[PDB]
RNA sequence: GAACUGCAUCUGAUACUGUUGAGCUAGAGUAUGUGAGAGGAAGGUAGAAUUCCAGGUGUAGCGGUGAAAUGCGUAGAGAUCUG
């Protein structure tokens, strides 16, 4: 159906969110680390965001998608393990970006933890 | 005898303090030219980001932790796009 992508990558220290869309912004397929058996420790993984990225890249790859630029987000540690299961799974990458939300001071952080 | 540091009244001295006349610029200020600054007060506006509301895509998780659980989610969340 369609052969353009965007990968989204949004990853945090948590868990990692890997959905590919089309260029306009309509998901066709989505995956998690926390919804492939890895939980707590296990799903905070770089490991865990390569099948995670795995799973949705092949989810999709039937719509026809073979040309897809990823948007990274956030930082968790399967931000670049996440793009790695991509490369490997036979898509075409167009352009590879880093689109974290930085605020410009504007509201307020939670307080510091004491741990 | 000495001392009683004292008090008073005269006389003298004029270095210093006091009071005064005149003068000086070195302390302190004034006028004029440039300069830097998140100095103060009143208005206006810009861009990120969060939150919320409404839609499109989409499906089973999201969130969180050292682990969990409370919590949010099949009444459609989280993610993504547009307001």
């Amino acid at each position: 159906s369609v052969s353009e992508g965007i990968a989204h990558i949004h990853a945090s220290f948590n868990n990692t969110i890997v959905t590919i869309t089309d260029r306009q912004g309509n998901a066709l397929a989505w995956a998690t680390s926390g919804g492939q058996g890895f939980r707590g420790s296990r799903k905070s993984t770089p490991f865990a965001a390569q099948v995670a990225a795995e799973v949705a890249g092949k989810a999709a790859q039937e719509y026809g998608v073979k040309n897809i630029d990823v948007l990274v987000k956030g930082p968790g540690p399967g931000r670049e393990s996440a793009v790695r299961a991509l490369g490997a799974l036979g898509y075409k990458v167009n352009s590879i970006s880093d689109v974290t939300p930085i605020p410009h001071n504007g509201c307020r952080a939670p307080k510091k933890r004491r741990v």
